[PDB]
């Protein structure tokens, strides 16, 4: 029941505060996509819209991970921030 857990933690994620470091947000994003959509197949955004480019980069950064592998780290990373958020 990994996917089961993943989907529950993808919600728990949204609960997290907006204040979390962008570095962390991007890692969650990259994993989330890689897990749900698999390796990026879109054009890398250009220099006008960093947010878009940075995201794309975060997803490209984890092109290697299998959907299962990706889910695993996603849940893990969420947990850190929940147990760290809770302090």
């Amino acid at each position: 029941g990994l996917q089961e857990e993943f989907e529950e933690f993808a919600e728990k994620a949204k609960t997290l505060p907006d204040t979390i470091s962008n570095e962390d947000k991007l890692l969650l994003y990259g994993l989330y996509k890689q897990a749900t959509v698999g390796p990026v197949t879109t054009g890398r955004p250009g220099i006008f819209n960093l947010k878009d480019r940075y995201k794309w980069d975060a997803w490209k950064a984890v092109e290697g991970k299998s959907k299962e592998e990706a889910m695993a780290d996603y849940i893990t990373k969420v947990k850190q921030l929940l147990e760290e958020a809770s302090a």
